[PDB]
RNA sequence: GGGCCACCAACGACAUUGAUAUGGUGCCC
């Protein structure tokens, strides 16, 4: 129906946001002011999302709440824990790039290693 | 200005398959 909540006013950008609080925070990127930044005593780095802000700030605390329940290995990111967990299930979501091949892999390292074998 | 997750794409640590890493898009005030 071509209906949207809120959009950016800058020409060429014109991204859409589902909250006015994020639309005003996005607008800071055009005026030239940081939206998010590390509040740590000896840090000045900046980010474009609250997710990145927390992700970065955990670098100072060393808090890693993502852990396996089969080998108990620990990771700083949930996306990486799942890439590890699939090694216990035997699943391999990747595939060889060559048309004359049909092998499958689970890590980018395995895929690239096989692409070098070709 | 802050919270919460998932999925997708990059990433290279190789004893080990990683007690290892970044981004994008989203949802709540
Ligand atoms: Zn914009
Ligand atoms: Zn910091
Ligand atoms: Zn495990
Ligand atoms: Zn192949």
């Amino acid at each position: 129906s071509e209906k949207r909540p809120f959009m950016c006013a800058y020409p060429g950008c014109n991204k859409r946001y589902f909250k006015l609080s994020h639309l005003q925070m996005h607008s800071r990127k055009h005026t030239g002011e940081k939206p998010y930044q590390c509040d740590f005593k000896d840090c000045e780095r900046r980010f474009s999302r609250s997710d990145q802000l927390k992700r970065h700030q955990r670098r100072h605390t060393g808090v890693k709440p993502f852990q396996c329940k089969t080998c108990q290995r620990k990771f700083s990111r949930s996306d990486h824990l799942k890439t590890h967990t699939r090694t216990h299930t035997g699943e391999k979501p990747f595939s060889c790039r060559w048309p004359s091949c049909q092998k499958k892999f689970a890590r980018s390292d395995e895929l690239v290693r096989h692409h070098n074998m070709h």
